[PDB]
């Protein structure tokens, strides 16, 4: 649903750059397989910002068809004009989708009441459940815990993916939301930490490749047995930081396919391919987690 | 004219939103009167994030016919899809356009090399001069001079809006291009230091208001009277400043709604309308610098 371990999926695709549906079927039967809680479909690792807005629909409707109700999932509908926000949003309504992961305007800097105004409307004209998504690297954009607090009110903004890396955030919001509000952390290397300060899951890069003990380290973290949790963190320590040796998916996309879970490692401009000394670096951290 | 003062210009709207003629007239007619050396039309104080592809043509057709020759229009096509990029681009060759304004691709983090393919591949596809357009702040991205000078050597690109406020990359950046590449500030608040380095003139924001003055003092400038520039630059600084006390354009386009430049002061979500104490200081300011 909304904890645990949540996989923020690639969309595979073929050589000149579409949506590859044996990647995606083989990736997703993965998930089910590997104990993953739900899959997050054209976020930030899944390429939305190189999807138009029907080939960002289509491969969120093709997610939820190849699940086939096994496994949930999330659509990424997050955008930096609220229009458009609203209608990607309104695409997925009635659907099948569980919830939507809806990051905070990128470029024009909104301020703090932009952002609550934003989110509220979005949250206005859906019934899905909503998880709010700061990441601040990526926007130039900082959504405060404040601000969180005061969204959480709303009755369908139910979690955020919290991906500052900054861990402090974790009890600064709990103490500002209700009980039942999500925590999910949205940085693998600091996930575990995020957790054991109170944090419900992660939306995982690492999961893409490491699904079965993401999902085997949240059910420790959530059962509190964190110094167990914490071996297996170590021995994916290695992947949580070379995964971002070049920039996002970049690295994990070569991964899938040198793992056999996807056919190409194909990307869209201006997400380029791995270099030679990239493959290197990941292929150490695959064989130190010993998935190769 | 890729040189002096270059409006950042402001896309005015009504109370609905849309774009109003009469007031981009306005403020059109204000520039040429005004020695403005050009216009860049739908750049980031011109929301681009929030006008449709559609919309954003349709601003920057209706501020080449306004303009009726009188002042070149630069227009921003940047986008961080590189096919959105590059069909923006087409949208606009042979439209009376003089050049375009290409920011780094925002949100999704590519590498160097990666905004080396984005660039070549736009300028590749259009005979239109590009200004590469760099400000991590906004992006999550930064552009080095190292890539600076690489993409210099493609024919068609010939300048960039350094919007870093880091004053060290005007001669980093200068010594590795032809003394034909064109270094323009993007941060208003530096961009007579900037000049002063090196740099050939400014995309501004404090333009849309203080159009006489940049134009002035960009010309002293050019002419190496710093100490003469200075002075307006003293009488200007509180606006370089106070024009970003809320998020851009919030504080601008409220100005020139004071200044009886354009009709309404409205946005698009997720901007919003100014705060009280928002007026305040830009009104100081604007008096400050003898507008008011
Ligand atoms: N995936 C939906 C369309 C994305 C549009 C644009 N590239 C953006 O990142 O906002
Ligand atoms: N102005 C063109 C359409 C922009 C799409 C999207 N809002 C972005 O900022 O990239
Ligand atoms: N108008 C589309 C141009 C094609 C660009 C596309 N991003 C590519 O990789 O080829
Ligand atoms: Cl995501
Ligand atoms: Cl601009
Ligand atoms: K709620
Ligand atoms: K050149």
């Amino acid at each position: 649903m909304f904890t645990g371990s949540i996989v923020a999926i690639v969309t595979p695709m073929d050589e000149k750059g579409n949506v590859c549906r044996a990647s995606l079927k083989k990736l997703i039967d993965y998930h089910v397989a590997s104990g993953t809680s739900a899959i997050v479909s054209v976020g930030t690792t899944g390429e939305s910002a190189t999807l138009n807005h029907d080939e960002h629909a289509d491969v969120v409707m093709m997610t939820l068809d190849l699940a086939d109700g096994r496994i949930p999932v999330i659509a990424g509908t997050g955008a930096n004009a609220t229009a458009e926000a609203i209608s990607l949003t309104q695409r997925f309504n009635d659907s099948g989708i569980v919830g939507c992961l809806t990051v905070t305007p990128y470029y024009n800097r909104p301020s703090q009441e932009g952002l609550y105004q934003h989110f509220k409307a979005i949250a206005e004209h859906t019934d899905l459940p909503q998880i709010l998504y700061n990441v601040p690297s990526r926007t130039g954009c900082d959504l405060l815990p404040e601000t969180v607090g005061r969204l959480a009110k709303v009755k369908n903004i139910i979690g955020i993916k919290e991906a500052t890396g900054n861990l402090t955030r974790v009890n600064q919001i709990k103490e500002l939301v209700s009980d039942d509000f999500v925590l999910l952390s949205g940085d693998d290397a600091s996930a575990l930490d995020f957790m054991q300060l109170g944090g419900h899951g992660v939306i995982s890069v690492t999961a893409n490749v490491a699904a079965r003990d993401m999902a085997q380290m949240c059910k420790l973290a959530a059962e509190g047995h964190f110094a167990e949790a914490r071996v297996i963190n170590q021995r994916l320590m290695p992947l949580h930081n070379k995964l971002f040796v070049e920039p996002n998916p970049i690295p994990v996309k070569w991964a899938c396919k040198e793992l056999g879970l996807v056919a190409t490692d194909t990307l869209r401009l201006p997400m380029t391919p791995i270099t030679d000394s990239g493959r290197e670096t990941v292929r150490a951290a695959l064989k130190h987690a010993g998935l190769l």
